[PDB]
């Protein structure tokens, strides 16, 4: 159901930025092994995320309830704009190029911050 769908969803995203956040620390310290796992671990989960945004929103949209349509369209488009900037870091990681990489990491962070408090309207909102 969706509540249940929702209680799975609220504890991922934290899970992401916290890894997020590894990455950069990793990356500052040189230590490219670490930033490698670590994006290896966010590809698995940032799909967990998507998954379940989008099984949330046809949910959402099949009970009528505009306000949480609203918040979880939100949400979806935040989350495709961070996986291009995640699609183009792995790139620029894979390619050595640390400029890409710490201003891409940079942007994604600050992007997946925001999405916490729109995370904490879509529960009142379900
Ligand atoms: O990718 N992220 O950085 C990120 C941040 C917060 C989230 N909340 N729900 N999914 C999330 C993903
Ligand atoms: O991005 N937000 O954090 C966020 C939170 C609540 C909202 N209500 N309507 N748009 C919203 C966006
Ligand atoms: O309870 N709500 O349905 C609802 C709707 C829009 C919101 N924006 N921010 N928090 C919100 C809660
Ligand atoms: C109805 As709204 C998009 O201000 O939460
Ligand atoms: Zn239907
Ligand atoms: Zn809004
Ligand atoms: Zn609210
Ligand atoms: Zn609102």
């Amino acid at each position: 159901s969706l509540k249940e769908k929702f209680a799975e969803y609220e504890a991922i995203g934290p899970r992401i930025l916290e890894l997020w956040q590894a990455a950069r620390n990793a990356f500052e310290a040189g230590d490219l092994a670490r930033v490698a796992n670590l994006l290896a671990e966010l590809k698995e989960l940032f799909k967990k995320d998507l998954n379940l945004a989008n099984a949330m929103a046809a949910e959402a949209a099949e009970a009528g309830n505009k306000e949480a349509v609203a918040l979880l369209a939100e949400q979806l488009e935040r989350l495709k704009k961070i996986q291009a900037m995640f699609a183009a870091a792995v790139n620029a990681f894979r390619a050595g190029d640390r400029e890409a990489f710490g201003a891409l990491l940079e942007a994604i962070i600050n992007e997946g911050k925001a999405l916490l408090p729109l995370v904490e309207a879509i529960k009142e909102a379900i």
